[PDB]
């Protein structure tokens, strides 16, 4: 069987919290007044919800309302509990209210509003300095939630709201987030394909906060190299092949051998043999202004097969890549 794994940091945070902190199935929702909020326009539709711009008519302020589609109540309570636990933390989206929508017959989450620019358009304008700045701001959110016993499990550009005018960033969509408990086995059907960690792609269930660090590395690679997404797989199997063409097949075998994991035999015909590549091969005249030796070293230390070898969020904040970021 597979060798077990533990987080190298924040391992016991939920063990020593009171049960109420992580026992989201028992959480009792405090409902606000649904009539306080007037929907203005639909912003998006997801797998599990629709999201709207709205006005809070008790203060005439803009808010964002996420009306959940039907899903098991445990999942709804999990997201609500995590948002309440994390509220006030650095760059964590603020849950302002929870109301019962009379049409959907489901909960509607009310969030603070971020005047965001969509990442496809924002990322073609960010400078080297902008990228370092916003990466540091994401790390603040990730170190906070990890230190609070929570893994996000869906880090991707779509879930980072940036108001570029005010240099304001919020990490959103905590609907896939979970509490970390040592030895717990988790669903591997999390994160978006391009941001899935090797642990998910080889079906290793005893993963931890370090999953978010792989996803963050995928975001970094796409921004500094100007290739979005960086690892562009056509399905979950090809996703691992795309990663192996860069990190190499020998270290993939070292990873699964360490945890006594077997690759899906489907890979026998598609994986091939690949050397590990040097990151300099992805640098060219149209992205070199975003690349530095510090950026490549930092990226190299995030994108490790072995989840136990990746930088933690706190270690990442100590990396020389962030020395040029102005600290407040
Ligand atoms: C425009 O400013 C905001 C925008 C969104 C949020 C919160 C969301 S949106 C979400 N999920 C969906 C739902 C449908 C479509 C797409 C997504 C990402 N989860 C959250 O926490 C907060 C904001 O201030």
């Amino acid at each position: 069987g597979p060798v077990p794994s533990r987080a190298r940091v924040y391992t016991d945070v939920n063990t020593h919290r009171p049960r109420e902190y992580w026992d989201y199935e028992s959480h009792v929702v405090e409902w606000g007044n649904q009539d306080d909020y007037q929907l203005v326009r639909k912003l998006g539709r997801g797998k599990y919800s629709e999201v709207f711009e709205a006005i809070n008519i008790t203060n005439n302020e803009k808010v964002v309302v996420k009306i959940l589609k039907p899903v098991k109540k445990k999942k709804i309570k999990r997201e609500i509990k995590i948002l309440e636990n994390l509220r006030g933390g650095p760059n964590i989206i603020t849950l302002a209210d929870i109301v019962k929508d009379p049409v959907s017959r489901t909960p509607a989450l009310v969030f603070e509003h971020v005047n965001n620019t969509d990442f496809k358009q924002l990322y073609q304008t960010l400078t080297d300095y902008d990228i370092r700045f916003y990466m540091y701001e994401i790390l603040k959110a990730l170190d906070y939630c990890h230190s609070m016993g929570i893994m996000h499990r869906d880090v991707k550009p779509h879930n980072v709201m940036i108001d570029h005018e005010h240099r304001k960033l919020r990490l959103i969509d905590w609907g896939l987030a979970e509490f970390y408990h040592p030895g717990q086995e988790y669903n591997v059907r999390v994160a978006s394909r391009y941001f899935k960690g090797p642990e998910l792609l080889v079906d290793y269930q005893m993963y931890d906060y370090s999953l978010d660090m792989w996803s963050l590395g995928c975001m970094l690679a796409s921004m500094i190299f100007r290739k979005e997404p960086f690892f562009h797989g056509h399905d979950n199997y090809d996703q691992l092949v795309r990663i192996a063409k860069v990190l190499g097949t020998e270290d993939l075998y070292d990873y699964i051998d360490k945890y006594n994991i077997e690759l899906d035999p489907r890979f026998n015909d598609i994986l091939g043999r690949h050397s590990r590549k040097r990151w300099e091969r992805f640098v060219h005249s149209e992205n070199q202004h975003l690349v530095s030796p510090e950026a490549l070293d930092f990226l190299d230390k995030l994108l490790r097969y072995d989840h136990q070898s990746r930088l933690t969020a706190r270690e990442a904040m100590e990396h020389p890549y962030f020395y040029t970021v102005v600290k407040d």
